[PDB]
């Protein structure tokens, strides 16, 4: 399982998140096809923790970098223009929206806390206005998804757009999506 | 034809699970047998969907029969929306649309879609709200329906504050014209 993932993982940074079969990741492993199934019982199970793996390296890149800034509001569309800057670039993100259906629930697992540590932080500023910590941080991510496979057919006009749900004035949510991102690594 | 089948299914999922609704035990309903279908309906998948479209024209043309008539636009939205939220934690056959359909959000763009990018696009010059890419809101809005939804499935007017404050409405002012009286429909 260690490296049942980053091996799956390396047979889609050019070869499609799609075009991996079990022969070639259990040899990456170095485990024999019939012993695969004693650590992921599907393959959209891998591919889920392949996910999770990748949403948590930036999950955590974030936190190391953001949460310096002392406005909550930016902190938020901050990770957010991240997230959304990200599913652009990395050829196995695009993979795991417009392709992986568990692509919600695998959010709400690795960064809905974080989600929630934002929303909240930034609610508890009086910076933000919600009525549901939950709901908020759920629609942040329903929202996230839909505009990306819309953008993979910004990362800005989005941001912009979720600070207004929650809240901020909107005029004074698109200057502040707007503003200078800090470096993810 | 294509018609007395859509219905056959709802009965039969409405009342077995959608998951298990043969194309089979579907034409038996408005009464053919399983290779008979495959070639009018393309697949069972379709079939599915074309009951979902159809499940949304529903309350869609009925939601034009009266909440247009509203004035404010931020209502005519807002509760459109409520009565979409409502309308799923109420039916056994909508609360099985979403939990279970990937087309949940693509369905719910060809039909509810436009409805919704035309009550926004007016708000939008009645000076009502701040979009800046239609799409973008129109699209945000129905990932946010069902990701609500699912939620509340596992609250109405609190989600529509959010749709609102999502457009541009008044963060405070939000939540009032969210709450109020939400009229008949369908």
């Amino acid at each position: 399982r260690a490296r049942l993932i980053t091996s799956a993982r390396t047979l889609m940074a050019e070869r499609g998140v799609d075009n991996v079969g079990i022969a070639e990741i259990t040899e990456g492993a170095n485990i024999g096809t019939g012993t695969f199934y004693n650590y992921f019982p599907d393959r959209e199970q891998l591919l889920q923790a392949v996910a999770e793996d990748a949403f948590e390296s930036v999950g955590i890149a974030l936190d190391q970098v953001l949460t310096k800034l002392d406005d909550p509001a930016e902190v938020f569309a901050g990770s957010l223009r991240h997230l959304v800057r990200h599913s652009l670039e990395d050829r196995i993100w695009g993979g795991f929206f417009i392709q992986m259906g568990a692509a919600h629930p695998v959010l709400m697992r690795i960064l809905g806390p974080r989600a929630r540590r934002d929303l909240l932080h930034g609610l508890e500023t009086g910076r933000f206005t919600i009525e549901d910590l939950d709901l908020a941080t759920t629609c942040t991510f329903g929202s996230l998804i839909a505009a990306i496979q819309m953008a993979l057919s910004k990362d800005q006009i989005f941001a912009a757009a979720m600070l207004r749900m929650v809240g901020v004035q909107a005029a004074e949510a698109r200057e502040i999506a707007s503003r200078p991102l800090p470096e993810i690594s």
